[PDB]
C-alpha cells in the first residue's frame, strides 16, 4: 500500500545507497531493502530519508488506496 | 525521535478525531493513540493522516535525531 519513489527519486540526484544509508547512519542493506518492496522505512527513518532526500516523503513514500 | 503535530494541527484545521478518524475509515482510537502518547501512525496511515488532513506528513509528523 506504500509506493517507494526512493530509488526514483534517489536516481534524479544520483545518490548512492551507501550514501543514503551513511545519511541515515544504518547499513547499506537497509537501503538495499527499503528501495524494495521488502519493507518501509519507519516514520523516523523515512523522515530522515526524506530530509536527506530534502524532498517531502510523501512524494518518496506514498500511500496507496485500496 | 517523532514529534507528533497532528494533534496541534489537527485541531488547527478543527479536524475532529473521529472526523480524521472517519476520513480514514478507522477507529477514533486509532487517530486518538496517533495523537497521543501511545503509538506513531503507521506509514500508510501517516500517509493517509497527511492526505485526508490534505497536510505534508512530514509537518504532521517530524523526525528528530535520538
Amino acid at each position: 500500500m506504500i509506493i517507494n519513489n526512493l530509488k526514483l527519486i534517489r536516481e534524479k540526484k544520483k545518490i548512492s545507497q551507501s550514501e543514503l544509508a551513511a545519511l541515515l547512519e544504518v547499513s547499506r542493506q537497509t537501503i538495499n531493502g527499503i528501495e524494495k518492496n521488502k519493507y518501509n522505512p519507519s516514520l523516523q527513518l523515512a523522515l530522515k530519508i526524506a530530509y536527506y532526500l530534502n524532498t517531502p516523503l510523501e512524494d518518496i513514500f506514498q500511500w496507496q488506496p485500496e
